[PDB]
């Protein structure tokens, strides 16, 4: 009821979101299932994912990405690292240590505890697109794997991507089920085999 909306929105710029095209190779540490609308990637390895907009937001733009669980009868749980990896630095002095998600190669980064609803959020100015791309990328990392014992404990969970204004005003919303693993290539093989 007080969980955060997953409802997407492309709204007045068009916004949609953008994955390469990495394929499936034991070698990649991201992939993205388009049948899936799935992210496979590895432990706190760089993360691409692309802003897409027909309208270019202005200078002051911020992007915002949040994790939520998958399952209703778990969307009400705040996702947080596990003990294990909360309680080791690999914190990069910018990153709260209990934050899922950081971004990398930003040093505009901002992060959120919710004052109220306790959740995690890491946001990055909006930039325009880079020379020779059509789109905005962002390098997300995440630093616990799905199956982390007292974290996420195998539980599924989405990245939900909103983009807003210097002033807060929700721009546009979109969203991908993210699992974090040792081999996303040989994960996304598999469960895009489990479809049939
Ligand atoms: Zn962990």
């Amino acid at each position: 009821s007080s969980v955060p909306s997953q409802k997407t929105y492309q709204g007045s710029y068009g916004f949609r979101l953008g994955f390469l095209h990495s394929g499936t190779a034991k070698s990649v540490t991201c992939t993205y299932s388009p049948a899936l609308n799935k992210m496979f990637c590895q432990l706190a390895k760089t993360c691409p994912v692309q802003l897409w907009v027909d309208s270019t937001p202005p200078p002051g733009t911020r992007v915002r990405a949040m994790a939520i669980y998958k399952q209703s009868q778990h969307m009400t749980e705040v996702v947080r690292r596990c003990p294990h990896h909360e309680r080791c630095s690999d914190s990069d002095g910018l990153a709260p240590p209990q934050h899922l998600i950081r971004v990398e190669g930003n040093l505009r980064v901002e992060y959120l505890d919710d004052r109220n609803t306790f959740r995690h959020s890491v946001v990055v100015p909006y930039e325009p697109p880079e020379v020779g791309s059509d789109c905005t990328t962002i390098h997300y990392n995440y630093m616990c794997n799905s199956s982390c014992m007292g974290g996420m404990n195998r539980r599924p969970i989405l990245t939900i991507i909103t983009l807003e204004d210097s002033s807060g005003n929700l721009l546009g919303r979109n969203s991908f089920e993210v699992h974090v693993c040792a081999c996303p290539g040989r994960d996304r093989r598999r469960e895009e085999e489990n479809l049939r």
